[PDB]
């Protein structure tokens, strides 16, 4: 046996066996990937309409950052984990929102994704990590 504990109280969300660390912030995409890479988990890189909707709904007035990074521009979108997209969500018909650049994908607007260079000013740090426990020494509740 080897069941996890409960690292997903509220903001955090667990699925098949992984969880998502949902938080707030104010920077760029590169800052999100680096923030989760520090120790958190990984850049989410949502691939399930439910997971994307989950954080999308979780995002009150500030979108979230996903594990999506495009090669150059009109090329192909690759996940920070080193895996090409499979479903993608970047708003299909988004007039005056596709001709400017592409490199990082953000989430907002129609509760979905938006593909753009990296000028999108979001405000939520979303990361993914395998469900773990919560020691009394590390950050927990203390309330």
């Amino acid at each position: 046996s080897g069941f996890v504990c409960n690292t997903c109280p509220e903001k955090w969300i667990n699925f098949q066996r992984k969880c998502y660390y949902f938080g707030k912030g104010t920077k760029q995409w590169v800052h999100a990937r680096y923030a989760c890479d520090d120790m958190e988990g990984q850049l989410v890189s949502i691939h399930s309409p439910e997971e994307q909707d989950f954080l999308t709904k979780h995002a009150s007035h500030t979108g979230s950052w996903i594990g999506l990074r495009n090669l150059d521009l009109k090329g192909e979108f690759i996940w920070v984990d080193g895996s090409h997209v499979d479903y993608s969500n970047w708003a299909p018909g988004e007039p005056t929102s596709r001709s400017q650049g592409e490199d990082c994908v953000m989430m907002r607007g129609s509760g979905r994704w938006n593909d753009a260079f990296c000028d999108r000013k979001l405000g939520a740090w979303v990361c993914d990590r395998l469900a773990t426990c919560t020691p009394p020494a590390s950050e927990g509740s203390a309330e």
